[PDB]
């Protein structure tokens, strides 16, 4: 196994798996680092966070439990293929970046809240994140170049 991921098995079914605990990831098939990495992400903010507030909603009540409900329906819509990371992050995501489709761009090691950039730096090109907290809410992010 490469470095942050863990083999584990399926509670439920018994399909061994593996889980990558930096970025929160899990996929069936086994798995198998850059200056720069261009991610973007869906927000979903909640009570608890450092800004209860976005876009969207003038003053965020829902709880953490509630924002990572919401995550989880997306991350599984997305999944599935029943909607897409950037139509969701489009009209859902709570961070200003929603307007860009979840997009934020190029960062290096530094810029980042560590959670969203350990997560960040994780990720093949291609990949979605699990659920990944930091003091602004809880993240999706899609690693993109
Ligand atoms: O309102 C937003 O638009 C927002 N967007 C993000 C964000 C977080 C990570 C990467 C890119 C953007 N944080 C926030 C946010 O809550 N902040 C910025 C810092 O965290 C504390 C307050």
């Amino acid at each position: 196994l490469p470095p942050g991921w863990e083999k584990a098995m399926s509670r439920s079914s018994g399909r061994v798996y593996y889980f990558n605990h930096i970025t929160n990831a899990s996929q069936w098939e086994r798995p198998s680092e850059p200056a720069r990495v261009r991610c973007s992400h869906l927000l979903v903010k909640h009570s608890q966070s450092r800004r209860p507030s976005s876009w969207r909603q003038e003053k965020i009540t829902r709880t953490k439990e509630e924002a990572l409900e919401l995550i989880n329906g997306y991350i599984q819509k997305i999944k599935s293929g029943e909607e897409d990371f950037e139509s969701l992050a489009s009209q859902f995501s709570d961070c200003s970046s929603a307007k860009a489709r979840g997009d934020l761009g190029a960062f290096s090691r530094g810029q980042m809240q560590k959670p969203f950039e350990d997560a960040s730096f994780a990720l093949r090109t291609g990949e979605m994140s699990g659920p990944v907290f930091t003091d602004s809410g809880i993240h999706i992010i899609l690693r993109t170049e």
